[PDB]
């Protein structure tokens, strides 16, 4: 009959939207060959389809929402039944197929569990992050470590507003950083329509319905810094504790840049720090140290958590995107 589709422009008050910098693991890369084997980026216009976890209970495979209710995280479900699900387990060493029947939290944790079980394994992890990093000025800006246009001052509970949103020291730098388990993918409805009864699709009508349609595992942060050092003073600092050698649960880094990052102001929004579910936001160096030193093998038990994800239109199975602008 007719398919609409939402997707959103955000304007931010940025001179450039792409990554300064950034580092590919292998891990990573392994995963995308995984994936292919079995987008407008320019620095004033960035088109977005993968969205940081910000609601964790939520960000399940299957999972259907209203896409107007995700920047403010109240992520309202549409519930209709949906079809059973064919996903697809994209590892750095395999390639592993399951379906889930009734898509759910606890579906996809079965499903995880038991493809960790299954998937071939080859060499050693190397544990080696991600990494993408980008100065700004505006606390705004962070929206593109996120994905799309969250607010900022809620989730690191700071005053954004008004002139609050310009950071106060001489440099700001924030990155995003990653260790990537695995990505799973759902496959497209067999008959072009998610819902088990297809004319619920139509009971959707202004619902603005997206379905989780790509999940990634494992672990993430978003660190912010600001500093009174200069912009490659601070980047080589934060790009040294990254890549840091861990000998006996101490993080090897070079004085002078434990010293930067220690003096400045820093905050990290962690998916996927040992012990928890849920999603932190920690303060200082310490903690961002701990992270790092703490992002070990991942394993059936232990395998991650969804850090990111993808998002569908159910009218026509398109992806959903957020389109970053400057001015
Ligand atoms: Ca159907
Ligand atoms: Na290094």
């Amino acid at each position: 009959n007719s398919s609409k589709v939402l997707n959103p422009n955000v304007t931010l008050p940025a001179n450039n939207l792409l990554y300064d910098e950034f580092f590919v693991s292998k891990e990573s890369k392994l995963i995308e060959d995984s994936r292919n084997n079995k987008l407008t980026t320019t620095s004033s216009t960035l088109t977005s389809d993968q969205i940081v976890v910000t609601v964790p209970q939520k960000t399940f495979i299957g999972g259907v929402y209203n896409s107007t209710t995700l920047d403010n995280l109240d992520y309202t479900p549409i519930s209709y039944p949906l079809d059973p699900i064919t996903v697809s387990y994209s590892f750095p060493s395999d390639f592993i197929v399951d379906t889930i029947e009734r898509p759910s939290l606890s579906s996809m944790r079965a499903s995880v569990f038991k493809a960790m079980r299954a998937a071939n394994f080859s060499g050693e992890q190397s544990l080696a992050f991600d990494y993408n990093i980008k100065q700004f000025s505006y606390y705004s800006e962070l929206k593109i470590a996120f994905g799309s246009n969250v607010n900022i001052g809620k989730i690191f509970s700071i005053d954004i507003s008004g002139s609050n949103n310009k950071i106060k020291r001489t440099t700001g730098v924030f990155a995003k950083f990653t260790q990537k388990n695995f990505t799973i993918d759902m496959d497209l409805p067999a008959d072009g329509n998610i819902f088990k009864n297809n004319s619920d699709l139509a009971l959707t009508n202004g619902k603005n319905p997206v379905y989780i349609s790509s999940v990634t595992y494992g672990r993430l942060g978003i660190i912010s810094i600001e500093s009174n050092a200069s912009y490659n003073e601070v980047n080589f600092a934060l790009k040294a504790a990254l890549t840091a050698g861990i000998v006996n649960g101490s993080l090897n880094i070079d004085s002078n840049s434990k010293k930067i990052l220690e003096e400045s102001d820093l905050s990290v929004y962690l998916v996927g720090g040992r012990g928890t579910d849920a999603v932190q936001v920690i303060k200082g160096f310490a903690g961002f140290s701990n992270f790092i030193v703490n992002g070990g093998q991942f394993t059936p038990e232990a395998p991650g958590v969804p850090i990111y994800f993808s998002a569908s239109h159910a009218s026509d199975n398109s992806v959903y995107y957020t389109t970053f602008t400057i001015d």
